[PDB]
């Protein structure tokens, strides 16, 4: 199929790109290079195996993506392309909604406006908000997610429903992500991101690889087994897989499919750290730290839906994904080249 | 005060014009004519006793809004602009998220950009969602509206909410109409629906100038007094007052301030019915007719808080609502001209 990925050039986006390409795809990328590099181009290529054609823009440019989208004939479109710091969107909320509210609502007018009727939207488990229900299924009603971040992807949801209810020949699928990690086994691909990052893998990868002292473990006192936050970790490359069977699965099958896409299964703060010195062959220095603004305990995601339904589940472990990580961070230090 | 007010030319804008004039204000109109006409300025003008500037244009043009602030230096600003028919906006959805959504997010940007910080927001009771407790009183949480519209509405509320949280010097408005209603008391002014009206009262009064037929009274099996839906009308010339009351007394007070602007009181579709009948010297057709999809039974407003915290409260009855919408639809049978 011919496929327009919008932040093909992020961490998730590389990575479906290449699974894309492997399956034959014929991919256009679409981003604007605001939180990745060019670099990774000729990798996703390379990995991919075929040439992803690669346009620099922004979503918000609604009569470019109009003509994208008509001068590549294109027949579906996975949404990537956004902001995604949760503390800098409680900051900066204006530009959280404008990348990513009326960054999406530009995307989908040019696709009315060239007659592309298939999307993937990349959502989060945050839409369910403070559910004490857990895990969290597809059948739930959602919530409302505690900042700027949260609340645009809800937001989308709601548009896009309205959408297909209103032109009902749109196929729209809300894959609601859990906790990514990891990278490509070749560890030449992976999580880049610039200045500190705000998730916890990437954090104890940099305290790991000597760039960081320790790692802030954010609350010690929650109700869990170990009493640190407890999540559901999932491998980017499962992730990725997992994008590419809903688009060829959904693609022109009617209706607004939504499914959550983690491991089903939790981890806590503690997991994850002794996974990693495991990994890196070091013990990942850490200490307590003070519960972090709006962090829920714990949380899951109730995949069934997605097994059932489109014969996906994720095969990568917690040991792969911090093995994974540790690979690429230990390989490219830099990360992508200026 | 120096005042932009966006939608100023549609019904309740106009309206709001006149009050603001009348309170000695420098008023600029900002609007698209896409519901109202050119002939309505000169009616403000008259009747607010003062000229009010006028500025074609597009809230969703955030570069025009900025120059516009700047360039009148603009103090506050009243946004009455947007799309409000809830049934085309569920076959358009669209079109209300890009026009009230973005269109709101531009203007705000705009006004950051030119230094700008006092805003009124014109919200509704829609807000609430399906709330059993009625009347609605601001300390309620928010719903989930059933329309495109509504939920552009509440999108909106907390949009603003998360900017003044980032930007704690603004002082933001969030005001809550129940259902406008009536006009100035001149006759010279008023709502002017273009094609079939969408709410009770200029259909009412369509049907009593002989234009249509019979109202439809959509739904009689309500559990309601009379069995037809209850709500809360307000004249918009108290709306239009507590719109300038809200923005001379909020005008550079750090927060959200949100308030219910409606009568406290409900009124059954028969009650209004029969208060047209007595207004325009003859019974008004009508007929039963099955419920409208959406509809809620009953609410009205718990308006005392702004009694309260601006001594505002309504003075006009719902025998004035009619006689002021009768006066205005039979002087001018044709609206304002082309
Ligand atoms: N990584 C996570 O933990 C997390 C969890 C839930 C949801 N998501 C969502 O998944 C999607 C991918 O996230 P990611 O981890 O790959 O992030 P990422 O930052 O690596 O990828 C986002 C990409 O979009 C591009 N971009 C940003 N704004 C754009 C715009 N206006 N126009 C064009 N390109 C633009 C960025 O430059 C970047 O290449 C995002 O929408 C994110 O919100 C990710
Ligand atoms: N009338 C009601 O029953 C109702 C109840 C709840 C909320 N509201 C809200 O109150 C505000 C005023 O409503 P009204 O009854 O006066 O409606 P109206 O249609 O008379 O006024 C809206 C005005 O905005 C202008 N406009 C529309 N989109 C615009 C855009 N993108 N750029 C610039 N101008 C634009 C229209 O041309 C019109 O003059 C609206 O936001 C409406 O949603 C009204
Ligand atoms: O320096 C750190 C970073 C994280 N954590 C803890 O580790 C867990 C995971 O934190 P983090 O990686 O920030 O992930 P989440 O807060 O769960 O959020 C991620 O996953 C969500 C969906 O579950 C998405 O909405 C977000 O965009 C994405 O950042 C939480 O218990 C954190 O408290 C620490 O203790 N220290
Ligand atoms: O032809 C008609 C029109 C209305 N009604 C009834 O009269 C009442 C008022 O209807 P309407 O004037 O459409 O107002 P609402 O549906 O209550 O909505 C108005 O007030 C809301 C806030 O209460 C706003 O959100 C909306 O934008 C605005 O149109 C309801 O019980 C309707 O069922 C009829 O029976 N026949
Ligand atoms: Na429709
Ligand atoms: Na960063
Ligand atoms: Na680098
Ligand atoms: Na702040
Ligand atoms: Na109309
Ligand atoms: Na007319």
């Amino acid at each position: 199929m011919r496929v327009l990925v919008t932040g093909g050039s992020g961490y998730i986006g590389s990575h479906t790109c290449v699974q894309l390409l492997q399956n034959g795809h014929d991919v256009i990328i679409l981003d604007n290079l605001c939180n990745s590099k060019r670099s990774v181009l000729p990798v996703i290529e390379r990995l991919g195996g075929k040439h992803p054609t690669f346009v620099e823009g922004d979503i918000r440019n609604e009569a470019l993506m109009t003509e994208i989208l008509h001068d590549h004939a294109i027949d579906t479109v996975i949404h990537f392309a956004g902001l995604k710091a949760v503390g800098e969107s409680v900051q900066k909320p204006l530009e959280y909604y404008d990348n990513n509210v009326n960054g999406t609502l530009r995307l989908i007018s040019a696709m009315r406006a060239a007659n592309v009727k298939n999307f993937i939207f990349s959502s989060s488990a945050t839409v369910y908000g403070d559910q004490p229900k857990i895990p969290y299924v597809e059948s739930f009603p959602t919530g409302t997610p505690q900042s700027p971040f949260g609340k645009s992807k809800l937001m989308v949801e709601q548009i896009l429903t309205d959408l297909q209810k209103a032109q009902p020949d749109w196929s729209i699928a809300l894959l609601r992500y859990f906790n990514p990690v990891g990278a490509h086994p070749s560890g030449d691909m992976g999580e880049d991101p610039q200045g500190i990052p705000n998730n916890l893998m990437p954090y104890i990868a940099q305290v790991a690889v000597g760039r960081r002292d320790s790692l802030a473990i954010f609350g010690n006192d929650y109700p869990t087994e170990d009493g640190t936050g407890v999540r559901d970790y999932i491998h980017v490359m499962d992730l990725a897989d997992g994008h590419v069977v809903a688009m060829e699965k959904l693609a022109n099958k009617p209706g607004v499919h939504i499914y959550n896409l983690g491991a089903g299964v939790g981890n806590s703060v503690l997991d994850v750290v002794n996974a990693f010195s495991k990994a890196c062959g070091k013990p990942v220095n850490y200490h307590f730290a003070p519960r972090r603004e709006g962090d829920l305990p714990a949380y899951w995601a109730d995949a069934s839906k997605a097994d059932r339904e489109l014969n996906w589940r994720v095969t990568r472990t917690l040991d792969e994904m911090a093995q994974d990580t540790w690979h690429w961070q230990s390989r490219h230090p830099q990360g992508y080249p200026d």
